C-alpha cells in the first residue's frame, strides 16, 4: 500500500543536525592596513555564512513538518623610517598560521556538507503528487546546500590565499634586520657610493610589494543565498 | 499561539540606525588638473552616496511600521618652464594623506555594513503570509545594503588606487630638484652636448608620465540603486 | 496630516536652472584634414548634447507642474614636398588648447550635472500612491541626468584624447626644421650616401605617424538619449 | 490654447530637404583584381546607401503630412614576369586619390546629417497624445538618421583603409624598376651568386605583399535599414 | 488616384531573372587527399547555393502575382618514397587556377546580386495596407538576396583561401627535384654526416607543411536559408 | 489544375535510401592506455550516429507516408624499464592506418549526405496549405541531415587528429633503439658523466610527450540530436 | 495492427540493469594536506554520482511501468626541516596508483554507458500518441544517461590530472636525499659560500612547487543533476 513508515523515518533524517560549522576567528597575518581589512572580511564573511545555515536548518524542520502531516494523510499516527616601519608590519603578527587553521576548518565543512546530501534522496516506496513535491523540495534543499558547501570552499581558498601571499610578500620584500644593516653601514662614510643606490633600490621594491600586497589582499564578501522555501503541506 | 513580542522586538531592531557614513572631504593630492578632477569626483560620489543611505533609513522606517501593524493583527498592543610646472604641479598637494584617510572610513564603512544584517534574519516563531512576505521585504533590504557595502568598497578601492598613482607618478618623474639642477648645469657653456641630451630626455619622461596619470586619473563616478521599496501593511 | 508646502517646495526645487553647459567651439588642434575633421565631430556632438539638455529641462517643467497638480489634490492653493606638407600641417594650428578648454569645461558641466541630483530626492512627510509614482518619476529623472554626465564626461575625454594625440604626433614627425637641413645638406653634393638614407627614413615615419593620427582621430560622435517622459497629474 | 502655426512650421521644416550626398564613383586604387573588386564593392555600397536616404526622404513626407493633419484638428487652415605583372598592376592607377575624394564627400555628408538633426525636436508649445505620439515618430526618424550618419562614416572609413592599403603594399613591394635592375643585372653572368638569392627573396616578399592585399581589400557590404513608418495621421 | 500601372510595372520588374550564377566546377589544387576533399566541398556548396537561389526565383514570382492581384484590386486590367610521394602529390594538380576562376566567378555573382536590389524599392505613388504588406515583402525579398551575396562572397573568399594555401605549401615543402638531389648525393658514400641531417631536416619540415595543409584545408560547409515565404494575395 | 504525379514522385524521392554510412572499426593507434580509449570513444561514437541515421530513415518514411495521404486528397490514385614500457607502447599498434581509413570512409559520407538534400527541395507546381506544411517539414528533415553531416565531418576530424598525434608523439619521443643504446652504452663504466645526463634528459622528454598524449588523446562524446517529427497527414 | 510484443520487449529492455559503476576509493597521492583534500574531493563526488545513477534506475523502472501499461491499453495480456617536512611528505602516498586505478574504472564506466542508449531507441511499428510521448520519455533519459556518463569522464579526467600534479611536483622539487645532502654538506664548514645559497634556492624552489600544488589540487565538486521525471501511463 503506502510505507507511512518510510515517510516518517526520512522526515526524522532530513532535520537531523548537519555538520557544525567552524567557530574560529582569522587574525591578521602581518601588522599591515590591507591585512587587517583582510582578516576583518573574512570574519564577516564568516558570520554570514553561519547566519544562513542557520537559516536553513530551519527550512528543514519546515520540511520535516510537511513530511509528517503528508504522512498523516493516510492513517492514524635618507632616513629608513618608511622602510622600518614597512618592515615591521610586514614581519609581525603570527604569519597566517590562524589563516591555515580557518581554511582548514572550513575546507572540513565544505566536505562534511557535501557528504550529507543522503538525506535529499528521493524515495523507495512513496509515490504520487505529495511524493513528487517533496521531492522537489528535498531536490532545492539539496542544491541550495550544495551552494552553501561552494561558498564554504571559497571562504577556504581566500583564506589560503591570504597565506600564500603573505609568504610572498615576506619573501619579496627586504628584511627589518637587511634594513637595519643598509642604515648602520650608512652611518659610516665611506660606502655611500654604495648604500645610497642600495637605499633606493630597497624603497623601490618596497612600494612595489606593498602595492601588490594592498591590491591582492582586497577579498570579495561573500553573500549567502537564502535558502529555497519549504514546501508546506498542512496537517489533515 | 502568536509571538507579537517577536515581532515588535524585530521592528525595533530593524529600524535602530546603523553605522554613520564617513564625512570627510578627500583633497587633491596634487596640484595637477586630473587630481582636482579625481578629488571633486570622489568628493561627489561620496555625496551621492550618502544620500542613498538616508533613502534606506526611510525605507527601514517603514518597513517597521509594517511590521508594527501585521503584530497589531493578533492582539491589542630650451626653456624648463613646462617641466618646472609639471613638477611643481605634481609635488604640491599633501601627496594622498587625505585620501587614505577617506579610503580608511569608507572601508570601516563598508565592513560596518556588513555586520549589520543581522537586523534582517528570518524570524523563530512567526509564520503565515504576513511574516513571509515580511521576510522576503527584509531579504530585500539585505541586498539592498550589501550592495551599499559593495560600492562603498569600491569608493575607498578608488581613493587607494589614487593615492598609489600619485607615488607611481612622484618617482617616475623628474624631480624639481633634478630640474633646476639640469637648467643650471645647461648655463655653464661647457657642457651642453650633455645637457641637451638630458633636456630631451626628462621632456620625454615627463610627457609620458603626465599621460599615464591623465588617464588613469579618470574616476568613475558611482551611481547608488535607490532602496526596494518596503512592504506596506496597513493597520487593522 | 498632508504637507502640501513639501510638495510645493519640491516642485519649485525640481525646476529649478540646472547648470549651464559650456558654449565655447574646439578648433582643430593641426592643419591636417582628420584633425578638422575630429573638431567638427566633437562641435556637432556638443550641439547635439547641449539640444538634448533642453529636452530634459522641459521634462523637469512637467513634472513640477505634475507635482502642483498633486498638491491641489489636497487643499486649495627626391623631393621633399610631401614631407614638407605634412609636417607644416602638422605644426600649424593652436596645438589643442582649445580642446583643453572644451575638455575642461565639459568636466566641469559632468561635475556640476552629478552635484544637482538632490532635487530628485524622495520626500520626507508625503506618502501614498501619488507620491510613489512621483518619486519613481524624478527616479527616472535623475537616471537621465546622471546618463547626460556620463555623456559629457565622454566628450571632455575625446577632446583630451585629441589633445594627446596631437602631442605624440608632434614629437614622433620630424620638423619642418629638420626637413629644411636635410633638403638643404642634400643640395651639397658629398652627403648623397647619408641624406637620401635619412630622407627615405623620414618618409618612412611621416607616412607612420600619419597614418595613427588619421585613424586614431577618428571620433565616434554622442548621441544622447531623450529624457524619459515625466508623469502626467492632471489638476484636480 | 493650441499653437497650429508652430506644427505647420515644423511640418515644413522636417521635409525640407536634407544634404545631398555625394556621387562620386571611386576608382581602383591599382590594377590589381582586389583592388577592382573594393572598388567596385565601394561603389555598390554608395548606391545602397543613397537609395536608402531615398527611401527616409519619403518617410519624412510622409510625417509631414501627418503633422499637417494633427495641426487641422484644431481649426480651418628564373623569369622575372610574375614578378613584373605584379608590380606592373601595383603601379597602375591612380594609387588611391579618388577614394580619398570618395572618402570626403562622405565624412562631409556624414557630419552634415549629423548638424541637421534640430528638424526632429521636441515641440515648445504642444502637448496632449497627439504631440507625444509626434515627437515618439520624430525621434525613430532622428535615430534612423542617425544610423544613416553612421553608415556613411563607415563609407568613408573603408576608402580610406584603401588608400592607406594601396601606400602600404607599394612601399613594401619592390619596385618595376628594381625588377628591370634585377633582370638585367642578372643578365651579367658573374653575379648569379648574389641575383638569385635577391630574385628569391624578391618572390618572397612579392608573394607576402599580395596575400596581405587581397585579404585586406575584401570589404564588408553596408546594408542600410529601412526607415521606420511615420506615423499616420488622417485628415479631420 | 491610385496608379495601377506603377504597381504593374513594379511586378514585371521583381520578377525579372537576375544574374546568372557560375557554373564552373572547382578541382583540387594538387593531389592531396585534403585537397580533393576541399575541392569537394567547394562543389557540393556551389550546387547548394544554386539550389536555394531557384528557390528564390520561386519566390518572386509568387511575389509578382501577389502584386498583380493587389493591383487588380482597383479596376479591370632512410629511403625518399614519403617524402616523394607527399612532393609529388603537392607539386600534381593545375596548382589552384581553377579555384581562382571559381573565386572570380563567385565574386562577379556577389556584386551582380547586390546591384540588383532596386527591384525591392518602395513605391511612390502607391499607399495604404496593401502597399505595406507588399513593401514588408520586398525587403525581406532584399534582405535575402544580400544573405545570399554574402554566401557567394564566402564562398569565394574560401575558393582563394585554398588557392593562397597552395602557394603557401609549394613554397614551404621541399621540392621532388630537391628530393631528388638528397637522395643520389645519399648514393654517394661521402656525405653521409649530412645527407642523413638533411633528409631528418626534409622530413620534418614535411610532416609539419602537410599537418598544416591537412587542418586548414578542411572547409566549411554553406547551408543558405530558404527564402522567406511571398506574401499572398488572393484575386479579386 | 494539381498535378498529384509530382506529390507521388516527391514521394518516392524523399524516402530513397541515402548513402551507407561506414561500418569499420578504428584500431587504437598504439599500445597506450588513452590511445585505446581514444579508439573506443571513436567507435562508440560511430555506433551512435549509425543508430540516429536509422532514427532519421524512420522519419522520411512517414514523410512520404504524408505526402502519398495529401496527394490521395485530390483524386483516386637507473633502470629503463619505464622508458622501455613507454617505447613499446608508443610503437606498437597500427600507427594511425586504421584512423585514417576511418576518417575517409566518414568524410565521404559527409560529403555524400551534402550532395543528397535535393530531395528536399521544393515544389514546382504544387502549392497551398499542405504544400507548404510540407515543405516546412522537407526543410526540417534538410536542417537535421546537414547537423548529420556536421557530425561526420567532426568525427573524421577526430580520427584525423588521432593519426596526427600519433605521428607527433613518435616523431618527439625516444625510440626504442634508443633507449637500448642508452642502456647499454650505460653498461659499461667509462660514459657515466653522459649516460646519466642522457638517461635523466629522456626521462623528462617522456614523461612531458605522454602527458600532451594523454591529455589531447581525450577525445568529446559526439550525440546526434533526433531528428523532428514528420508531418502528419491522415488519409482521407 | 499493433504490436504489443515489441512494446513489452522494450519495456523489459529498457530497465535491465546497465554497467555497475566502480566502487574503488581513490588515495591521497602524498601526504600532504591539498593532495588528502583532493582525494576525499573525489571520494565524495564518486559517491554523489553513485547515488544519482540509482535515482536513473528508478527512473527507468517507472518507464518500464508506463510502457507496459500502454501495453495493455490494446488487449489482454638556516635549518632544512620545513623542507624535510615538505619533501617528507610529497614522497609519502602511493604516488597516484590508486588515482590512475580510480580513473581508469571511471572511463570504463563512461564508455560504458555509452554504449548502452540503444535501449531509447524509438520504435519500429508502434505509433500514435503514447509511442510518441513514450519515445520523448525514452530520448530524455537518453540525454540524462550521457550527461552522467560525461560526468563521470570529467570524474576520471580529475583524477588523471591529480597523478600527473604528483608526478610534476615530484621532478619539480628538491628530493629527501637531495636535503640531507645539503645539510650535512653544510655540517663542514667550508663550504658556506656554496651551500647557503643552495639552500635558499631549494627553500625557493619549493615554496614555489607547492604553491603550485596547493593551487591545482583544488578539484570542482561533482553535482549531477536528477533524472528527468519518467512519463506516467495508468493501467487501463
Amino acid at each position: 500500500t503506502v510505507d507511512q513508515q518510510e515517510i516518517l523515518n526520512r522526515a526524522d533524517e532530513v532535520e537531523a543536525p548537519m555538520a557544525t560549522p567552524p567557530t574560529d576567528v582569522p587574525q591578521a597575518p602581518s601588522g599591515l592596513t590591507a591585512a587587517n581589512n583582510a582578516a576583518e572580511q573574512l570574519a564577516v564573511s564568516a558570520d554570514n555564512v553561519r547566519l544562513y545555515l542557520q537559516a536553513g536548518e530551519r527550512e528543514r524542520q519546515r520540511l520535516a513538518t510537511s513530511l509528517r502531516n503528508a504522512a498523516a494523510a493516510y492513517g492514524e499516527v635618507s632616513d629608513f623610517t618608511d622602510l622600518k616601519t614597512a618592515a615591521t608590519k610586514l614581519e609581525s603578527g603570527d604569519q597566517g598560521t590562524s589563516m591555515v587553521n580557518f581554511a582548514d576548518g572550513w575546507n572540513n565543512f565544505n566536505l562534511s556538507l557535501q557528504r550529507d546530501i543522503k538525506r535529499f534522496r528521493i524515495f523507495e516506496n512513496w509515490e504520487g503528487d505529495a511524493a513528487t513535491a517533496c521531492e522537489a523540495s528535498m531536490d532545492q534543499q539539496k542544491e541550495w546546500i550544495l551552494h552553501m558547501a561552494k561558498l564554504s570552499a571559497s571562504l577556504a581558498k581566500q583564506a589560503n590565499f591570504m597565506a600564500q601571499l603573505q609568504l610572498w610578500a615576506r619573501r619579496g620584500h627586504p628584511t627589518l634586520a637587511d634594513i637595519v644593516e643598509l642604515e648602520r653601514l650608512a652611518k659610516d662614510p665611506d660606502y655611500q657610493e654604495q648604500a645610497i643606490k642600495l637605499y633606493a633600490e630597497y624603497q623601490e621594491t618596497s612600494e612595489k610589494v606593498l602595492s601588490e600586497y594592498n591590491t591582492k589582499a582586497d577579498l570579495e564578501p561573500v553573500n549567502p543565498p537564502k535558502p529555497p522555501a519549504a514546501i508546506k503541506i498542512d496537517p489533515p
